[PDB]
């Protein structure tokens, strides 16, 4: 699962972190991208676990 | 926490098992024995965690 966000949440024991806080993906006005395998989402296009 | 039973309940990784199986205290018919800090109950003299 997804951590996110401006906080120092340290890991639990069981938890494995594969690697270095990756970048959050940045989209240019004018621009677009395309990603396989996408997250569902609901008719509030919230994303779905 | 206690895991009790005839099961081979494997530990978690995050769990950390302490000992082996410890045999479930015996007492034997006119006879008594006390123990310090007793786990608490209710009304029902359930075990409340």
């Amino acid at each position: 699962r997804v951590e996110v966000g401006p906080k120092t949440y340290i890991r639990q024991d069981n938890e494995r972190v594969l690697f270095a806080p990756v970048r959050m993906v940045t989209v240019p006005p004018r621009h677009y991208c395309i990603v396989a395998n996408p997250v569902s989402r609901d008719t509030q296009s919230s994303v779905l676990f």
